């Protein structure tokens, strides 16, 4: 537009939820309903209380997962693009932004719990989704891992930004794109943990 005095902001990345990973059963739990989030993403003022490692967040038009690795909270550049984050003092800029990774981070919400790299060097992995289902991947690249069932698209999307755990729990990566023929998941692409912490210098 060239009328600038009417041009609009675009909101913020909200937290409308969690995948819950404290106990023995992995369980998604909604903390912000829809009005609430629009209301949110306007302001950029949110004085929910954060908890856990997986966020369940959403946009305008989007909803899609963000995980807390190293005390930075990690999601899809596809997902937020150059949002701010709302969070209870006001909008929070991200602090790292590379659309050629896919990949931005804000600092994690004070209350929430943050992952640990992984250094197994361990190849059987986990996708947690953002309805906690947890999926077994076994490593096949640097970025790839194969589904041992295979599934459709349907069951993966609204999960990017979500981890690979190794076996002891450690981030492996976040979850970017599936590898998907005929609209089945055989495998997914994750941005591998290495790489968030090159970009973490
Ligand atoms: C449905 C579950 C998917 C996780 C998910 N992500 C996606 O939907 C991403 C978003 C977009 C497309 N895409 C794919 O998964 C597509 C697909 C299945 C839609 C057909 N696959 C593909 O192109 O494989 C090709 C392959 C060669 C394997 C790509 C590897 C390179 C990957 C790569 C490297 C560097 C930069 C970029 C990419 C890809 N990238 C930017 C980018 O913007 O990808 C999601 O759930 N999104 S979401 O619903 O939560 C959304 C709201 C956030
Ligand atoms: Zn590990």
């Amino acid at each position: 537009g060239s009328h600038m005095a009417s041009m609009k902001k675009k909101g913020s990345v909200v937290i409308v939820g969690r995948i819950n990973l404290s106990g023995d059963t992995a369980y998604a739990q909604q903390t912000r309903g829809e009005e609430g989030c629009q209301e949110t993403s306007q302001t950029g003022r949110d004085k929910n209380q954060v908890e856990g490692e997986v966020q369940i967040v959403s946009t305008a038009t989007q909803t899609f997962l963000a995980t807390s690795i190293n005390g930075v909270l990690w999601t899809v550049y596809h997902g937020a693009g150059t949002r701010t984050i709302a969070s209870p003092k006001g909008p929070v800029t991200q602090m790292y932004t590379n659309v050629d990774k896919d990949l931005v981070g804000w600092q994690a919400p004070q209350g929430s719990r943050s992952l640990t790299p992984c250094t197994c060097g361990s190849s059987d992995l986990y996708l947690v989704t953002r309805h906690a289902d947890v999926i077994p991947v076994r490593r096949r690249g640097d970025s790839r891992g194969s589904l041992l069932s295979p599934r459709p698209i349907s069951y993966l999307k609204g999960s990017a930004g979500g981890p690979l755990l190794c076996p002891a729990g450690h981030a492996v990566g976040i979850f970017r794109a599936a590898v998907s023929t005929r609209g089945v998941a055989k495998a997914v692409d994750f941005i591998p943990v290495e790489s968030l912490e090159t970009t973490m210098r």
